[PDB]
DNA sequence: CGTCCAGTCTAC
DNA sequence: TAGACCTGGACGG
């Protein structure tokens, strides 16, 4: 997902796991090339926060849990198909690559990282990816300053539609969001990023926050079929009849209305 | 049956 | 910059 999906996922983990207790180890599918999570507690709580296009899980053993353990943090990136599900322990989805098991009593459940295509990754450290900018949703002011302070960077030489996917400056913005954001301001996607940003030192950086916030407010996105209908109705540009599309220089499709802009292939 | 379409990560 | 990493749904023959 993009920032809204990662944020909604962290809300899902927090609400779903609020009154649950996990115990045991953290089980990884054999096909997953991500790392074994070395963690075991008889009793632990799982919580989450999102930052841009990453989600951090905290594994927090209860007072007296055994073996002795300090809380463990994991950072996840979802790639194209990452998600979290709470399922019954013996009805694991097909691509459940990492699982946390509730402890008794009550119905035995599993929190699963589900990633069909396996583009998602996790690391043990618990730290955000060095180089990712601040979260367009939760760190708006830091995000805004981080762009306006570094317009000399060669990243802003590129078309604006390309610059919007550079996670050093737009941590959380993905393909649908770049289309939806430029269509609201009818900024051509192949206008030069520095030209559109230089003129700011509600504008484009504000919509980098407010547009994703709109997606979050829809709620849901399986966090199931009706939630999906609401997102489809919300979209104005991405994939919509009457809209043009081109390939950016990395082969990713940009949707827009009218003028493609000066740097079009 | 086939092609094509849907965010990093890394070797050239 | 170009290809690599993957699976499943749509659609075309």
């Amino acid at each position: 997902g993009q920032g809204p999906e990662l944020h909604l996922a962290s809300q899902f983990v927090n609400e779903a796991c609020r009154a649950l207790v996990f115990g045991g180890c953290v089980e990884k599918s054999s096909v997953s090339r991500n790392p074994e999570v070395p963690f075991e507690s008889s009793a632990y709580r799982i919580s989450a926060s999102a930052r841009g296009k990453e989600l951090r899980l905290i594994l927090s053993p209860l007072p007296g849990a055994q073996p002795q353990q300090e809380p463990l943090a994991l950072v996840f990136r979802f790639g194209m198909s990452g998600s979290f599900q709470l399922v019954p322990r013996e009805e694991l989805p097909r691509h459940a690559h990492l699982r946390f098991y509730t402890a008794p009593p009550g119905p035995r459940l599993a929190l699963c990282f589900v990633d069909i295509r396996r583009f998602g990754r996790w690391d043990l450290g618990g730290k955000w990816q060095p180089g990712r900018g601040p979260c367009v949703l939760q760190e708006y002011q830091q995000f805004r300053e981080n762009v306006l302070r570094n317009l000399a960077d060669k990243a802003f030489d590129r078309p604006i539609c390309e610059a919007l996917l550079d996670q050093r400056f737009f941590n959380g913005i993905g393909n649908y969001l770049r289309a939806e954001i430029l269509y609201r301001l009818k900024i051509p996607p192949f206008e030069k990023a520095r030209s559109v940003l230089e003129a700011l030192q509600p504008d484009l950086l504000e919509l980098c926050h407010s547009v994703p916030k709109e997606v979050v407010q829809l709620g849901g996105k399986g966090y199931g079929e009706e939630d999906f209908a609401a997102f489809r109705a919300w979209l104005r540009c991405y994939g919509m009849p009457g809209m043009s599309s081109l390939q950016d220089r990395h082969g990713r499709t940009i949707w827009f209305q009218g003028d493609p802009g000066p740097l079009a292939p």
